[PDB]
């Protein structure tokens, strides 16, 4: 059972694709294992670069294919490098850029709690064990977090053994491969969305209610039709700029709320008026519920967060 | 007639392209067949990885080219692997990611009933039979379906023989290739569209009718012009965010309905008024059809679903 | 002069790019010609697949490069295959996906009459004649045309000889290559555009005129400003969803019409009023031209289609 | 100093990228030079196609690398072809598709005067002279110009010598490479923009002024607020469909003009009214400047074109 | 310690991707170092072009892999070229196009101060020193800056030594690689954004205030609802055309300001009216604060720039 030591260097995690639950990772992979001692020119280790590596394979030099279990597509491999030591051991170092997959929940969108994952595992080797895994998130935590879209925490390794129940016609015990699993926790940067979506959406819902401080009945009603048109004009601006998803986010709900608030008002206003015993006996208290549901909406809103 | 045993491992079905009727599939293919026993170093099976396989072909080792009948483009092949057994048999294993085609009907868009298909078939072999086909949809049915865009059911195999009537100048019987056909049934997740499109669209159509609870004639009419402008502002928001298609979906019809409801009203309102024997004799009952077509629209709507 | 027999199998014609006059074609190409008889292992034809073909070339086996005259870019080649017969003849079969060009006129957009073309021609061979060309449009005419964007008719071949006047320093007669030209005629599916663009645009133009059935002068005018705003809100929805072009379509003109109809009304309304001999002597007949240009617009519209 | 004769065949110039000042060019390149006579099989010229050319290089056959100085990226090379003559001379022919750069000024957008350029130049050869350059714009001038976005004129060659002041540690005179420069002049097709942007934008500015033919003061003012909202609704439609740039076009200015015209009116209207010696003494002439700046706007507009 | 002399020729810096903090760079790289003198055919330097270089490597000729530390992906390499001198020294010249990364702050968007950076560094060599670095920004400073999106200043080099604390199991001192760092300072072109966003946004905020010069109370309020709808209609036009970011820009704030100004007015107007001791005693001074916050907004605005 060959012992391999992997070292992943994360350089940048970007381009999150909300719909496909994808994110790009740029970094380097380093694998080290020991082989039958070799005669290296001079004596100091031999450095084999790109094109050359493929040659050394054709001459027996074995090199284990380490797959990225959770990769969408196939990584963009940069510079490959083989460092051959005289005492046997071999060190493989290559830079990569790939798109990884993982279960991502964007229900609370504006305030996300996501976690980026890598999953290494020998493509075709039952007894080729992954010794120790080390990840260098040499990125800067409290650096300039208000410049980048996501804020992080700290790395997280975890080696394990995966058992497949439908392999080759093998029975003895060939069905356990060692898988390195890296995890990075990150939180989304609320800022932008608060000051450009939540806030103004609120001022719209607020000024929405000021339709009650209108005297006439026609004014009270005809104005909420211009108010309806405003929430639609907003849902457009919101949608054209927000990430498409299969489910509704928080913001998606604030928009529904704005739709109900205005439909509620429409009902009250066309109720207050025709709920009479004459013709214009608008219930002085209902027509003056200018403070009834404006705060009664912070009660329906503080129950959806409970 | 060589016997081949295929095994498809579906890992993720994503990126559905409504307009081109495309969808992406990530997984592995495993093909097994038996050949003339061989002398493998040691004795335990020989493992040939990437670069190497192409070499073994140049030395006679045959490997059937298995085409993906319904693939748009050419699959993104990851790690290839040849496992050569001493008793002959050969096992080919490779990871792939490709875009597949299939007839997709999106008439009832918000509520779709689609089915993802794969179609394997030897690219150039008449008598090379596909033995047994197995698919491991090791994805989780009732897991977190309210996180993913589509909900599934269960795999579905089916081997068969395809007959081409215009092949080489061959007559005997060379015109029957065996094709593996995999089918996966899936249903779209209505949620999002209901709570962010259907609902608010209804509140717009509802409050649309409240144009009748207006006293004056000018108010009753001039307001439906702001109401018209509202449905348009909605069709914009809807279109910019929904999947472009060559035909109309359900939502596309609700939008037409909102257009007709407002045009109907426009006709009634400019009828009730000028349908007099004086000048302002607005038919007290028609001007008060505030409950005539609001429910008479649930009759025109429940006949389109019949 | 080598005789070559081509057979094109169109599998799907999609992704029309209005602006670049591009369209994608997926299918297979089959070329057959006869060479100096060969000794094939066994005796039955020899099958050379992908990688291998490039090898047989290096050993003399000649294979003519057949260019796709009208291809934007370079086709996405799938599986290549050489079938070598003992009696000489060679059969080349490969699957392709490319983007083709052609002059496309989208003037009557909603109702297009386009034609998809392919153009094969030996890249570097003067006397290498293309024998017979056959195209298998094994797609289904009256199948589910109301599911696909385009409706077709039937294939259409045509071999010819092209003469270039500026080739190599050759004089004898080297300047005539044989070009296969395939043509497929198609018509666009009006549906969607009628029920989602033409119709509602008409209800807007119709209800546009009902600005005359208003009593006051201020109402008659101030209302047409909200009517103007409506046609603009529509041109936005239309444009964001329709295909960008360098010229105006039919729909683009109906939009101009709605702009003139409203500007015409603006003139009449601000004429009828101030065309007096007092101050409010609104020409009873002009102010009541509620049926003058509404049908007088079907006369200006039925002359643009003449 | 090797004499090379180049021949560029422009097939289609499309996809202009306003922001990056890019445009795509499809065509063929033909380079001819004479070498040490060779023994060609048979005697008639030898035809070397794709894969093969790379082989002949490995056997000494030299082939000058001709770079495309102004190419963004790297051309999409199609079919390559080497025609080797017995008398020495070699003819290189290959089809290409690349993205080229050039300084493009879109200040007068609707009416552009641009020029597409190509720039060939030996990548690594001081004394390898480019003999004669010929371009076949075998496209059709007055053909169907009202179908294509751009209208042309006629080709334009020009060979020259470029001097680099910072090359290798060479002094003698190695610093002059011959560069072929092709230029094609083209004009944009105004049509669409006039009938779908300029015209309707004018009818909006025109009907804008008719806010003066209103009696009351409140009507005269409150209506220009719906007029303001209209120009904005237009800038949206315009922007979403027009090409993003770093500077303002003509249309971009007409939109500013419409903004000023309405702000001007806002000032006059709120001046005429409060510029009294009572309360409602609206200067009969100013309130009746219904023809003052409507034509006084054709004076401010005919000075921006002077 | 091999001495290498690099020379970077920047040809064009374009395609800034605000969200990913990326920018494209086209140019050539030139690396020179001296090796063991060689016998070159003739005597004058040997020119090795593309395909060939890979060959000379297989025959020992070493070529250091120089990585682009801050590259997203992997550069698009054009023509490679090896110039081998008899006296040893080797000169590597290749054209590239890659996407580079760097921290970019777009807080003051309309007026940006950004800096484009390149970072070279030997991929696998501890003692391979980079001698002198030279960059030829042979672009034209005060040329046509009002045609390009960005304005520059002047190049800026800087060689240094980077120390990695987690390399191979090496202790002596193998952990210091030499890195070339190029920096180019650039400023964004405000123009467009001023005349198409800032200006018209101001005329909207300006004319926003003229809601005070309205007599009635209903007019003063109902008009600000059409004014609100106007700022939203603007945020839409702005957003669809501006670069998506995770934070708010200057323009994003002017939009918030217009939202507050109108919400402020809404409060005042619904205060002035109901802040009585009767019913319509609108505080003659407050209702006439037509000059209170219009200039009192230039005070809140000149404190956000302080």
């Amino acid at each position: 059972p060959v012992d391999v030591s992997v070292s992943i260097f994360i350089n940048k995690i970007y381009g999150v694709n909300t719909l496909e639950q994808t994110y790009k990772v740029d970094g380097y992979i380093v694998a080290q294992w020991t082989g039958k001692p070799r005669k290296t020119p001079g004596d100091k280790p031999l450095i084999v670069e790109n094109t050359q590596i493929e040659r050394w394979i054709n001459n027996g030099l074995w090199v284990p294919a380490l797959e990225f279990i959770n990769v969408v597509g196939s990584p963009d491999t940069g510079n490959k490098r083989l460092m051959l030591f005289p005492d046997g051991r071999v060190i493989y170092n290559a830079r990569f850029l790939g798109s990884f997959s993982n279960d991502m929940d964007f229900r609370l969108f504006p305030f996300d709690r996501q976690q980026f994952v890598l999953e290494l595992e020998p493509f075709s080797y039952n007894n080729q064990q992954l010794r120790f895994s080390d990840i260098q998130v040499y990125t800067e935590n409290i650096d300039n977090e208000e410049i980048d879209e996501w804020w992080i925490r700290k790395a997280s390794t975890h080696i394990s053994d995966i058992r497949y129940d439908h392999l080759s016609s093998v029975q003895p015990n060939q069905n356990e491969f060692s898988r390195i699993t890296v995890r990075i926790d990150a939180v989304r940067n609320p800022s932008y969305y608060l000051w450009s979506f939540i806030l103004p959406l609120g001022l719209i819902i607020a000024a929405s209610w000021s339709v009650f401080w209108l005297e006439s009945f026609s004014e009270r009603l005809q104005t909420s039709f211009t108010l309806m048109l405003t929430v639609v004009a907003y849902a457009a601006y919101t949608s054209n700029i927000l990430p498409r998803l299969p489910y509704t986010t928080v913001i998606d709900q604030m928009i529904i709320a704005g739709y109900g608030s205005i439909f509620a008002a429409i009902l009250l206003i066309i109720f207050a008026h025709h709920r009479q015993a004459n013709g214009v006996e608008d219930d002085l208290l209902i027509q003056r519920c200018r403070l009834a549901f404006p705060l009664g909406f912070l009660a329906i809103g503080c129950v959806l967060v409970i």
